[PDB]
């Protein structure tokens, strides 16, 4: 029945992200929509290790009248960096927590910048610790500050809901505290839209393997990432070489002929007229017009540390690694932003990349940076250039 939304608390350390998360689960538990997870349980977040990288993330779930939420919260700034860039945590929206007594702090800025770079589409703000601020005008001035900062990263600062409260008082069962948590959750319900179903997006399928079979022609295999491909419809073959257009004449799985393949399906797709030598791993099938090939882009990247399997020395301007996009490596040259001389292991930064061959790409596409077949970085395309 209820639509599902993924969110998380972001913001500077000590501003009350965890207290707020705990208060949400408490106040919703009390309305019959969650198990109360106490502060210590959320704060002592399990470390999860995946692809060399350890991230501490608390996962909590709750529901309002309208919606079901999965909510993430992390102890440290570095967990946010890694989750948001690697996509180990996805957010359809974020609750930005700012201490009203401190105002925005450097990770308040960094998390907003990250939200922009990795495509978090909406922010709601909880201005926390108002029990520490007795002056209403000071409160308004902090709020105005948060709005200016949000707008400076192109979020709609004038329209973003900002709820003022004390997460700590809510935890202590103060009624005014609790009402703020409920106003926060109403704003989340109404402002953060439920994301588009993968099935409704334009068809896209990364090609993993290509086959030329006697009396069948050219077959490509992979997983449909999004949308639906139907026998008889046209598809573009995008990336690496000039775009080509053809007709899907078949979709199949082991011992199963299909009329179509949808998001999540691992299928073989028969391409009418297409020569095996014109298709390769690293291209995508797509809805015609829906995605273009590019060589040049900006990305937010996280560079692994030595302990994660990464480099143990910095790189510099013109570094020339591989970029693993979906299924294949393409070499590219890295340009660093003005004011950045070097990128250390464990840093995150925005870079410009120029690949030696085009890839079907769009904002939000993730990739790995590799050196000699070893992953040294994780990125997400933040802007297409030209
Ligand atoms: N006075 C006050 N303190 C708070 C409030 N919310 C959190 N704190 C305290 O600020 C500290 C940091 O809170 P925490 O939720 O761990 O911050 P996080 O680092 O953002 O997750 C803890 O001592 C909290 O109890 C609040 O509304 N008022
Ligand atoms: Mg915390």
């Amino acid at each position: 029945t209820k639509p599902h939304v993924n969110i998380g608390t972001i913001g500077h350390v000590d501003h009350g992200k965890t207290t707020l998360t705990a208060a949400i689960t408490k106040v919703l538990a009390e309305k019959g929509g969650a198990e109360f997870k106490a502060y210590d349980q959320i704060d002592k977040a399990p470390e999860e290790k995946a692809r060399g990288i350890t991230i501490s993330t608390a996962h909590v779930e709750y529901e309002t009248e309208n919606r079901h939420y999965a909510h993430v919260d992390c102890p440290g700034h570095a967990d946010y960096v890694k989750n948001m860039i690697t996509g180990a945590a996805q957010m359809d929206g974020a609750i930005l927590v700012v201490s009203a007594a401190d105002g925005p702090m450097p990770q308040t800025r960094e998390h907003i910048l990250l939200a922009r770079q990795v495509g978090v589409p909406y922010i709601v703000v909880f201005l926390n610790k108002v029990d520490m601020v007795d002056d209403p005008e000071l409160l308004e001035l902090v709020e105005m500050e948060v709005r200016e900062l949000l707008s400076s990263y192109d979020f709609p600062g004038d329209d973003i809901p900002i709820i003022k409260g004390s997460a700590l008082k809510a935890l202590e069962g103060d009624e005014i505290g609790e009402e703020a948590i409920l106003k926060l959750m109403d704003a989340v319900d109404s402002y953060i839209p439920e994301p588009e179903r993968a099935i409704d997006k334009p068809f896209l399928m990364p090609i993993e393997d290509v086959f030329s079979i006697s009396g069948r022609g050219t077959v490509v295999t992979g997983r449909v990432e999004r949308g639906i491909v139907k026998v008889g419809e046209e598809v573009e073959i995008v990336g690496i070489r000039d775009t080509q257009k053809t007709t899907c004449t078949g979709v199949e799985m082991f011992r199963k002929l299909l009329d179509q393949g949808q998001a999540g399906d691992n299928v073989g797709v028969l391409l009418r007229g297409t020569k095996r030598e014109d298709v390769e791993r690293g291209q995508v099938l797509a809805k015609p017009g829906s995605i273009k090939p590019h060589t040049k882009f900006e990305a937010e990247v996280y560079i692994l540390t030595k302990e994660e399997g990464g480099r143990h020395t910095p790189f510099f301007n013109n570094y020339r690694p591989q970029f693993y996009f979906r299924t294949t490596d393409v070499t590219g040259v890295v340009t660093l932003p003005e004011g950045v001389e070097m990128v250390m292991p464990g840093d995150n930064v925005t870079i410009t990349v120029e690949l030696i061959a085009p890839i079907a790409m769009e904002e939000g596409l993730r990739f790995a940076i590799r050196e000699g077949g070893r992953t040294v970085g994780a990125g997400v395309v933040s802007k297409i250039i030209e």
